[PDB]
């Protein structure tokens, strides 16, 4: 991977449709649009989510464990491949899967109750300290890395827990074995052993990655690339690693890419203070020497509403943002998400400040 690094990244959905026929020319289009771009690599979902509900129950490539809404992922994947000059990487759930009901899931111990439950406004996460939930989701890893060949995996943002997670029996039983008490309450009111909890549940998170990460090198080979999405604020605050289970540092050690979502809006931020948000980020990156020539800042290219719905960042504006990574010493960034169907972001108004040639 010749530098910079300038990533679309890219949903099936958009893609699928019931007549084969429309899906064909649908495919054809966006396989001329990333070759138009003339940019780097593609993070293409490999998953299904068409009501973006945080939980996968079908997914792009035949399998063994989820039904297959279509076969596309492997047939986008090759094209983009050799006709739009990109490298491909396969973009994954980690927790995220609607398998057999008797896995265990992530669950947070709410305040003043006695039995963990499941948040109702996260990720509906299976839980990484389940040994049968690491073995249906290798499977579903290695059914990818056998039906289809790319350049790397991308590692989903649902790799995260809070500060009340994991309080399922399964991952109690691991901090115990990991010298933890086993009242949740009891290791968050103690100072050493609240950061030692934390920075335990990172690890297990990117082990799990790892793990993923071996099996699907054992069968496509150890060429494989991978990166895996991290939040701003274990990036800016370092501190949040305590209710996200990221660490920045981690992520540099472990994955050939670091990939911020660096969205202001996502975050919250005013629109009058993006551009200092956004160079703020920068100059947190900076402080890791390195960290930037191995992490890729993806922008939002739309903003989502608190209702559902989602509407563009205007094209204009996603290239000055491009413009003002480059002028703070950013050169790997790409977007999310993108929309062949409305030419959003518009090749022509993004291209100067986002393509390689
Ligand atoms: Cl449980």
């Amino acid at each position: 991977e010749k530098s910079p690094q300038r990533i679309m990244h890219i949903d099936l959905d958009y893609v699928y449709d019931e007549n084969l026929q429309q899906m064909d020319r649908n495919i054809d289009v966006l396989i001329q649009r990333v070759k138009d771009m003339q940019i780097s690599t593609v993070y293409l979902q490999a998953f299904a989510d068409p009501d973006g509900d945080g939980l996968v129950k079908e997914v792009w490539f035949p399998n063994r464990l989820l039904p297959m809404k279509a076969d596309i992922f492997s047939r986008v994947a090759w094209q983009l491949r050799t006709r739009s000059g990109v490298n491909i990487y396969a973009w994954m759930p980690v927790l995220s899967w609607d398998l057999d009901p008797t896995l265990t899931r992530v669950k947070y111990l709410p305040t003043g109750e006695k039995k963990a439950q499941i948040h109702p406004e996260q990720y509906h996460r299976l839980s990484p300290f389940d040994d049968r939930v690491r073995a249906q989701v290798g499977m579903l890893y290695e059914d990818l890395a056998g039906h289809a060949a790319f350049d790397g995996i991308l590692f989903h943002d649902d790799a995260l827990l809070s500060d009340y997670e994991d309080a399922s029996a399964p991952a109690i039983t691991a901090y115990q074995q990991a010298g933890f008490s086993g009242s949740l309450s009891e290791i968050r009111q103690n100072p050493e052993q609240f950061k030692q909890w934390a920075r335990f549940k990172s690890r297990a998170l990117t082990d799990f990655t790892l793990e993923l990460s071996a099996r699907v090198k054992a069968i496509r080979g150890p060429h494989i690339k991978t990166a895996r999405n991290i939040f701003a604020l274990p990036v800016i605050q370092p501190e949040s690693e305590a209710w996200f289970a990221q660490n920045y540092a981690d992520f540099l050690k472990s994955y050939d890419w670091t990939a911020i979502m660096a969205m202001p809006y996502l975050e919250g931020v005013a629109e009058k203070s993006a551009d200092q948000w956004l160079i703020q980020l920068t100059n947190q990156i900076k402080n890791i020497p390195q960290a930037k020539d191995k992490s890729i800042l993806e922008l939002q290219a739309q903003n989502w509403q608190k209702n559902g719905q989602h509407q563009a960042i205007s094209s204009q504006q996603l290239a000055h943002w491009m413009s003002l990574l480059q002028l703070n010493g950013v050169k790997n960034y790409g977007y999310y998400p993108d929309n062949f169907l409305h030419n959003q972001p518009e090749i022509d108004l993004i291209r100067p400040e986002f393509s390689t040639a």
